[PDB]
C-alpha cells in the first residue's frame, strides 16, 4: 500500500490524539506512547508496530535512540500531517541529518 500525500486522512477514526492512545494499552517497548500519540501514530497491537493515521504510514522494531517524528519524516516525508505538525524547515533538517549519517556512517 503507497503512503497517502493527500491533505484528507486515511484513518479519521484515529484523528483525535485521545483516540490513539487507547490503542497502545500497556506498553512495554522503548518509545514513549504519548510521544508516538502526538506524532500521529496509534499501535496495531503486533510487537511495536505503529501507523500513522494520516499518511498510514507504519513503522516497527523501535531503538531507544529513535524519534517517533524523526521516523515519521524519515520514512514518510510525505504525510501531510508530518508537514502541519512540524513544518518544511524540520522536514529539511531531518533529511539533510540523514542523509548526511549514510555517507559518515558509510
Ligand atoms: C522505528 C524504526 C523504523 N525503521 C523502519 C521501518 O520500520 N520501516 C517499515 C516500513 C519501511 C520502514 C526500522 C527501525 N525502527
Ligand atoms: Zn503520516
Amino acid at each position: 500500500n503507497f503512503p497517502n500525500s493527500t491533505n484528507l486522512p486515511r484513518n479519521p477514526s484515529m484523528a483525535d490524539y485521545e483516540a490513539r492512545i487507547f490503542t497502545f494499552g500497556t506498553w512495554i517497548y522503548s518509545v514513549n506512547k504519548e510521544q508516538l500519540a502526538r506524532a500521529g501514530f496509534y499501535a496495531l497491537g503486533e510487537g511495536d508496530k505503529v501507523k500513522c493515521f494520516h499518511c498510514g504510514g507504519g513503522l516497527t522494531d523501535w531503538k531507544p535512540s529513535e524519534d517517533p517524528w524523526e521516523q515519521h519524516a524519515k520514512w514518510y516525508p510525505g504525510c501531510k500531517y508530518l508537514l502541519e505538525q512540524k513544518g518544511q524547515e524540520y522536514i529539511n533538517n531531518i533529511h539533510l541529518t540523514h542523509s548526511l549519517e549514510e555517507c559518515l556512517v558509510r
